[PDB]
């Protein structure tokens, strides 16, 4: 393997853009900056999760090997800044919610759902990465999570105040997605964390009681000002004339404030705006 570059590197290892010097095949190839989280759960995560919309592992050597995709979403967004088109929205949504449901039925949730993380092919096939930040739902109990900034953007109010991280809050990250893809821009983008309770807000009006009461208890946000909301901007008026009406509806049960209203995978792919796409 000739080394060719760096994909990334972060707080999650480094990730070398590779080619076997026999086939010429660029691979990506992930070793760490066992290490933290181990390298030995993604190999066997990677192996349950096989299927079109999750990053191949090719082979392993220490570490790992994936397949290289030469796009992700964060860079379409850069070159699309206004949006992708409105059938790509649906595509990449579906695909991405067909990972998660992959991912959460043999009880992974993946905890980094970000446009950087999912990777998009020459034949626009979207395909999740990162599993490193994972939990597995027994076992776990872990911390282990990705702090950067743009990751918080794709976090539930109740991760944010200080919540358990289940199954609804990698629904919540695919609503922002959706957003972010019909219009370009970060739907709930925030410097500081209290910052982003007020976009939150904005569009999906006041917080249930029980978040707002974690908010007053806990330590992070003790000495500062709510982020109130006087008259709150709905989903609908956000995109409106943007995203067509029945992804929309996906949308709102997707960002329901609450976790319990949240929609699980399930009924996402059962939604009316896939009828067509559920073909396909
Ligand atoms: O497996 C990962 N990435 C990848 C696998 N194959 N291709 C890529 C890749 O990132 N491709 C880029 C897309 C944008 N354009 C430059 C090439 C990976 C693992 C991590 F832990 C963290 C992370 F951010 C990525």
């Amino acid at each position: 393997f000739e080394i060719l570059g760096v994909v990334g590197e972060g707080a999650y290892g480094v990730v070398l853009k590779c080619r076997h010097k026999e086939t010429h095949e660029i691979v990506a190839i992930k070793k760490f900056k066992e290490v933290k989280e181990t390298t030995l759960r993604e190999l066997k995560m990677l192996r349950t999760l096989k299927q079109e919309n999750i990053v191949e592992l090719k082979e392993a050597f220490l570490y790992l090997v994936f397949e290289y995709v030469e796009k992700n979403m964060l860079e379409l967004l850069e070159e699309m800044p206004n949006g992708v088109p409105p059938e790509k929205v649906k595509s990449y949504i579906y695909q991405l919610i067909k990972a998660i449901h992959w991912c959460h039925k043999n009880d992974i949730v993946h905890r980094d759902i970000k446009p950087e993380n999912l990777l998009i092919s020459h034949n626009d096939v979207l395909k999740l990465c990162d599993f490193g930040f994972a939990r597995n739902l027994s076992e776990g109990n872990n911390a282990n999570y990705d702090e950067e900034v743009a990751t918080r953007w794709y976090r539930s109010p109740e991760l944010l105040l200080g919540a358990p991280y289940g199954k609804s809050v990698d629904m919540w990250s695919v609503g922002c997605i959706l957003g972010e893809l019909s219009d370009g821009q970060p739907l709930f983008p925030g410097e500081s964390e209290i910052d982003q309770l007020f976009t939150i807000q904005k569009v999906l009006g006041p917080l249930p009681s029980e978040q707002m009461k974690l908010f007053y208890s806990n330590p992070r946000f003790h000495g500062l000002r709510f982020p109130a909301v006087n008259h709150p901007q709905s989903l609908e008026r956000r995109y409106l004339g943007i995203l067509n009406s029945v992804l929309l509806d996906l949308m709102k049960n997707l960002l329901k404030l609450d976790p319990a209203d949240r929609y699980l995978t399930e009924q996402c792919l059962n939604h009316p705006t896939f009828q067509t796409q559920r073909l396909l």
